[PDB]
């Protein structure tokens, strides 16, 4: 079965965050240094909620500037409805 052969070792697709991103995930309660991409997105959401980086009046807006997360994103702000900076950052900071 060639489909099985292809998918062996790549059915979970674990990643290792680079050290600055790993520090953010730990701050959100993550343990260890290997995650699924879904786990990474969970801990990033949780980080923004516990650091109170979102706008109470406009909850889709994150004000990450002068936080480590804003350094990693290269942004002062982003809307979750326009998440291009997050895609760019995870492309750069998640190692298979
Ligand atoms: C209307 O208010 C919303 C609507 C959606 C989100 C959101 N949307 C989810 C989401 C957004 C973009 C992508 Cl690419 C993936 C997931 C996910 C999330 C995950 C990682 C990051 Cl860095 C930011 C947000 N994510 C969340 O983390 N949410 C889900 C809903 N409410 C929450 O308390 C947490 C949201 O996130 C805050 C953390 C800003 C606020």
């Amino acid at each position: 079965d060639l489909e099985n052969l292809y998918f062996q070792g790549s059915q979970i697709n674990q990643v290792r965050p680079k050290l600055p991103l790993l520090k953010i995930l730990h701050a959100a309660g993550a343990q260890g240094e290997m995650f699924t991409v879904k786990e990474v997105m969970h801990y990033l959401g949780q980080y923004i909620m516990v650091k109170q980086l979102y706008d109470q009046q406009e909850q889709h807006m994150v004000y990450c500037g002068g936080d480590l997360l804003g350094e990693l994103l290269g942004r002062q702000s982003f809307s979750v409805k326009d998440p291009s900076p997050l895609y760019d950052m995870l492309r750069k900071n998640l190692v298979t």
